[PDB]
DNA sequence: TTTTTTTTTTTTTTTTTTTTTTTTTTTTTTTTTTTTTTTTTTTTTTTTTTTTTTTTTTTTTTTTTTTTTTTTTTTTTTTTTTTTTTTTTTTTTTTTTTTTTTTTTTTTTTTTTTTTTT
């Protein structure tokens, strides 16, 4: 279907696309979620909702 | 009755070609090795009320160096042409359906003879 989710491309090898639901509102000050996206030793690029 | 001409398949063995046994190179295939996903629990991280002393924005004024500015001549932009690649009509070939025409092979069992090896 045509739901909001979230796509991101990072150096190398990544096209890695989670739905927008998992992650929930937070408070401007706390931050730090902890997403779960395997990185070695590259940067992360693009973000996309 | 003797003697003379010609014709071909064999003594043929050698040249040419064909057939049949061979083994280098790019395309498959099984193995080990590294990327993915789901649970336990676990100290550990992290979400949310209360208080607090803070440190940056908004009363007001100042200037100067980036915002005004006009103009010459470049040079990126656009035009035409042609080549290279992509993509889709067109054609060709092959396969399957069900009644017809044709064929071809592998082994047991015993007993006797050829046909090679020692």
């Amino acid at each position: 279907q045509e739901d909001v989710v979230v796509t991101l491309s990072h150096q190398g090898y990544v096209k890695y696309q989670p739905l927008s639901e998992y992650e929930a509102q937070r408070r401007g000050g706390k931050g730090k979620s902890a997403a779960r996206i395997k990185e070695e030793d590259f940067i992360d690029r693009l973000l996309v909702a």
